[PDB]
């Protein structure tokens, strides 16, 4: 995709595009004049021998000192080398290219003061597949991350391209530029900011409705292979509770299952029974999860657009402030928020799986296999879900209740957010092997109601799975059926099924 | 407060109205109609003959066959009674008042088949202030505390009037009743709902909203007391970042603070040095709180107007369905978002209080106290906020992640939204404590810069403490002073110095 | 009971005694010694004008300065009254005297140069059935609860007795005292300590102990009520495994369940078929459980007779040390030790709850009851366990993990045992309940097994029921029959069956 | 390392040792007369056309069935392929090696019906260093990953062979075997048991020891740097509080600091003022964290002996049995208690590091560098220490506390032991990447106290840690020295100062 950015204007949309895919971009040139104002106000300052905090000061000591030029200059890489002090595994090349562009796009809005050709530089190494080595961990809500990718534009660190790692002048010249020597303001304006974060809470998100809309096939699936109800779907139930996510959820239902199908139809009366709430009360549940996930969303939306660096240029009045906006609290609540709703759409699939293995309320042989008496069938698979969905619990446990002080007590409150956001990574894992298994499960139930069909997107769904999967006949080595349907999960197989304008980035 | 109620359009105003005080009630004629009809629908369902689950079925064995009226109303009772299994303190007489009139709220949108005799009973209750028994615990998300409030209706139980316990007839008799006998899907109209779920989560968010207001009067006299700058509130900077409730949040430190004060001037230059993040990132950080409980109030908001029981009556087209709006698990992520605005508005004002003690970054005497070497001023208070603080990120963890099956498997997924909601009761007990201790440090740094005044809203806020707690001149009884401030905060008393329509329910 | 202390040697089952009922006590001549030595020995520093920290020094700019003796007494007053910042509810009267024994036992030990004329005040308090408030909150782990309770000793604070508070003068009086002045290390002696904690973590530990007593007994009256089997419980299992607390477990089982029983018996075979997890692996889980009590309890009882106040004096060396025997780190990882206890206890029981509701698993009627097409049972009942159960899931998070700066950076680690220990309180009502309902449910199910005994200890558990609640014959308010289970479990109805020598303090 | 198995007596020492290299074992011939009377039993009851479930019955319909040798020999082969239905990343060999070890070793001990031949199968594979591939999740504690184990004895699966993965046939080939074919109650014996729970602990406590050892010489080397007293670490101090854990940890420092050194003589009065919590609760502290994991070990270490399958077979007695010894309660409990000791080594750690930064209380230069109105020097590695430390927080929620029904409520209660343990593992990289941060800081202030020393064995850290990383002259890319640092820790570079017999396995 091809990207003429207007700063500050980013969709959820173009963000998960940024996210799955390399991007080509360039500024629209109605972005050049607040940067080269923002620029020409720290140039001001100096020219005047002014003295401003974090333009031309140094800090702690020299915070209200008008350090020499040379210094100053100076100062910019010390800043970089110094906060470049994040450990951990690299980030893959998908996530740094996110956290790139969101400063880019920070940048770019023309509060910060740095100069055109650097925001140049690192669009010139998104254009050109080269992304700076980012360590996972270190902060604390994004110095150190920022400080790891900035390392590069001053011919430091090193970047992966193609798969390997390059030195930093190798990858600068594989992007056609040389070293840069940063300016006033602009080691600050680099390494201030909440992208990493953002990012790290977007992924989660993108998860999130990922999984949201695997989901309601999933579910439907499993309601159809059980011989449940398309009652608790109606519309007026779902009206008269008022809920949004939860209208939009049982809307989508409905969409997937439609009014009958070949096998509801052909067990003529399945309501003379009531359907276990893990299926009845899917869109009370799933609705739930879809306004948390719209609420974090609206959150990253705005953060994504936001001028997080500090302190920041106010050219039209001539104003450079010291404020806070690198806190990223925001961040961490909606990666938080995120949490429960991965959780609770991983809890609610288990407890249909198990539903789907037990022959009192299944309507189908124990653990979905023929001759049980010496086939296990399904009951180890469930057992898998049971654990992945447990160890859920645990990692739901917010991350942004939590601070330590730094900086001498002076940076005394902080968010936590980086931790927040990945801790999701893995929560989308454990639940993205729930569904699979919970996939594989209503598949197999459903063809043991011979020959019969259900909906026309749920048969879609079905076929995908039985593309790479086998009906399970007898036992058989079960874990590679698990990761062929995870893999197909991950790759967005049953996305597309879900109607259109539900989910905030889809 | 006198409320003709037109079902289904509460207000969160109305609801902290109906929270914090006895009200009088009786239905909008408008609401007639519906609750008339949902009855004649089910009427003509037993006048034909027909049968339909939850109106004249049994259950289970029985769930699709049509029992005989003498055991139809039996059912009724014996429902009652065996759902009446809580345990734990009885609630209070605000949040009884608050789960009836949410029940009579809910009911009287007439999708529920119950007669309009029965809603004026509980109205007659309210009305005369008797509130039923109900016990605490034993909801999974609200058949126990429903089935409790029901009790009287039929003469068993007990309620409260005046303070004191009186028998079920006794009680009925204030307020003009006898003991109903109930009819064809009114035990479950009762008992199947979400309004003790929601009833504890408003209470969750009428305190969060509490702490808020009073967090931002607090945070300002810290400010001021430590000689602390206004910039980090400039409007440029929130605009700059995009959020709302950062942006609404430095609109009410702004609208507190002033431009500048007696103090602020009086310091001439009180840059020339950073603020600590506990008060630089207020905005960031107490923004990122109001926009998690303006999320949850959202949710709160619909739901305490939700038709909640089942099976539903739509007696527009003559059906009856069941369905799953009684789970409750909008209301349990609600409660589990108010906790980290609770906790965090807490954090941030332990780490303000920290700053106070600490002769380094305060510009104070050390724990705010003449003569140090043997006073030991407000150092243990510190203490106790730290403790305060420290509890509530334990009682963070979200009770919305957790569920066990039920109904030997058909109720097989649960909310957990009353666990949910009553934590945040402690919490908010926890909160209200720091900020207290934090309102007395910042009101004794500020008399010890002898003579100064602060802003016109916030010397209000000195003057309101100052009239119960004296100025610490040397070590005393610490405690009772703690608790002067605490009930303070707990009657309201710096609520009213925030802006009007930033708070979901003020 | 009555008690003559030799300092230091307090045993599991004196402290449950301490804590269940009054004590009389009085020092053992052999404590005078080393009491009057570290007198002495203070006494000697003060002479000879040395200068000692804690001794006779101030603190932070005095804390290197010999204090003039009339500073260094009114000092003593200064810090109690300044430390005495606690706030929430008063602790019991139970709790209570148990601080004020372990501090008298820590302080008689001799390391802290007090005098036993304050010991003898502390003594003449607990014989007099006096005591002091204390707040339930504040302490990070106990110079608050520490102070409140010393308030009295001056004459300042309050106190109890038979159950009305007393002003600190007249309740002095009841107990024989007049107001005392505390001495040079007097005011540290007294407010440093880990009593609080201890004393907070102790009754969880006792209440976790009750609670695994009952469960025995309950956990044999499910597998009975059930027709499970006796052979899980095989003594050469548990030794192949290797875990004492399981074979000890296991062992409890055995003698409560004896070899058979009519109920055993007349249902000839009962192997046939497999138990569930939530009986057969009751000597695994309950053994888990006991050895992590046997655990807290070696930390436990070690903590209440230590030196635990600052700094020490040794006077056969003639040294006085600053050390940090204060931090109360082991109690608080005691305390979360002790919640999966208490957590895992409730969880076992409540899923052979459910099992004993499923039809399909308990050989009894649906939920309990007969004509269960329009009764209820104990359906309800199980919802209850389910509720409190989950919500010790929450409540088992870790206190000991958190900490925050106090002391403007110098006491810049503590333990949070305090909450740690409380928090349990309410962990055992919730596991409490859940074992109320599993004794009510059980004894319903053996009664269903019409005129067939269990064993003769099981026999007791369920007279001792029978004594209060009557058979399940048909639905009616279920209640107060879990009220009565419960205070008859509070009581320790169940607890004298289970063998001697297995728990810690009994 | 070469052993010859005693089954059933592995100590510690030798499962560290297992764990950290290869091994070459054999069986003492002691332990064949029990390995083979019990197959001779299983024989015996096959040859006398007994039934025995888990012998030679089927499951559920036919688990009181006697299946006939045919489909009973199918059924191992049917129970290892449906079971091995595990997902996520394989594990490394070391923890491979380590569960067939303790597999080995379990089976050994002769209560379980397996053939000798099958022992030694899996034997030859340990000696050929050939691993089989077993992903890490699927288990709630572990047939999964046993199930995965085994797949390679039956010629299905893969395995690891010098790094590359083999298919089975040729795995088997490297290690001189060719497929076997499974006999009666072999299925359950190498799936039913605890060794992969075990395996993940064990690995979390070696890691905690490592942690342990680690965080006494850079607690030391801190105390050095910043001028601290040896005073808390009086061993009279210690036994005056009476917890074992402290006393031995303060026998540790004492060891590794000695009674005074260049450094602390060259401060002639170092005591004149108080020591931070951070340094003189060490003792305290961390003594708690060595009492928790030793505690933890004792369990550990009894479990890796286990008898764990089932149904188990006491051929003295000619009885097969079954219990729940499969069920992981006791190593989940373990894992959760090593939880709240690798956070809380990390957070006095980090509270350490945070006192080396401050200027007030480190007597060094802020942040541990020249010239800081320009240089950043160490501030922000004291970030990222935060950002692991916080992070430990969330990962101590416990797992053990969770519980979800498996095999259609049969199997009603599980351990969830294998989550527990794993997320050890990260909590030590977070604690493991604090002390690097704290060592490098020490060090760097130590070398500001021109030309002096510290005590023997705590030159040899200094000495370890400038091998290969050079002392903070001015700002430079921080992270390789944090690497190098966490490096250096990861292979034992401490681990060696440490006393002897302090630490369980060490």
């Amino acid at each position: 995709t091809e990207l003429t950015l207007k700063p500050g204007t980013l969709t959820l949309a173009q963000l998960r595009a940024i996210h799955a895919a390399p991007v080509r971009l360039q500024l629209d040139a109605s972005a050049a004049p607040a940067i080269d104002a923002s620029v020409a106000c720290v140039e001001q300052i100096i020219a005047e021998d002014r003295t401003a905090y974090g333009i031309n000061t140094g800090f702690g000591l020299l915070a209200s000192t008008r350090i020499a030029s040379h210094d100053l200059e100076n100062l910019q890489r010390s800043l970089v080398l110094s906060h470049a002090a994040g450990i951990g595994a690299p980030l893959d090349d998908d996530l740094v290219r996110l956290i790139m562009v969101l400063k880019i796009n920070s940048l770019s809005r023309g509060f910060s003061g740095i100069r055109r050709k650097v925001i140049d530089a690192l669009i010139a190494l998104v254009n050109a597949e080269v992304y700076p080595h980012i360590p996972l961990k270190g902060s604390v809500g994004d110095l150190a991350p920022l400080a790891h990718m900035s390392l590069v534009l001053l011919g430091e660190g090193k970047a992966r391209y193609k798969g390997q790692w390059l030195s930093a002048t190798e990858a600068l010249a594989v992007a056609g530029l040389e070293p840069l020597t940063l300016a006033a303001k602009e080691g600050l304006a680099l390494l201030n900011g909440t992208q990493a974060s953002t990012a790290y809470a977007l992924r989660g998100l993108f998860y999130a409705e990922d999984l949201y809309a695997a989901a309601i096939a999933c579910g439907g699936l499993s309601v159809e292979a059980v011989l449940g109800s398309r009652s608790p779907f109606d519309a007026r139930i779902h009206e008269a509770r008022g809920q949004r996510g939860q209208i939009d959820t049982a809307a989508c239902f409905r969409d997937l299952l439609g009014d009958s199908s070949e096998v509801s139809l052909s067990h003529k009366n399945a309501d003379k029974v009531q359907d276990p709430f893990s299926l009845r009360c899917q869109p009370q549940v799933m609705g739930a999860c879809l306004t948390q996930l719209r609420q974090a969303a609206e959150v990253l939306g705005i953060e994504a657009n936001a001028v997080s660096d500090n302190p920041l240029v106010f050219a039209a009045e001539g104003d450079v402030i010291s404020g806070g906006n690198f806190h990223a609290e925001p961040v961490a609540m909606a990666a938080d928020n995120l949490a429960l709703a991965i959780a609770e759409i991983g809890s609610l699939s288990e407890r249909r799986i198990s539903l789907m293995m037990d022959k009192h309320m299944s309507q189908l042989p124990p653990f979905l296999v023929e001759n049980g008496g010496v086939n296990s069938g399904f009951m180890i698979a469930q057992v898998t879900a049971a654990a992945l969905a447990s160890e859920n619990k645990a990692l739901s446990h917010p991350h942004s209740v939590d601070s330590l002080p730094t900086s001498a007590n002076q940076e005394d409150h902080v968010s936590m957010a980086p931790a927040a956001g990945k801790r999701l990574w893995e929560m989308a894992e454990n639940t993205r092997g729930v569904l699979a298994i919970e996939w594989l499960g209503a598949c197999q139930g459903l063809d043991l109601r011979k020959g019969l069909k259900t909906s026309a997107k749920l048969e879609k769904a079905r076929q995908a799975l039985r593309s790479e999967v086998a009906h399970y006949d007898r036992d058989r080595f079960f874990a590679p059926d698990i990761e062929k349907a995870v893999e197909l999960l991950a790759k967005g197989s049953l996305t597309g099924l879900l109607p259109a304008g539900v989910l905030p980035s889809l």
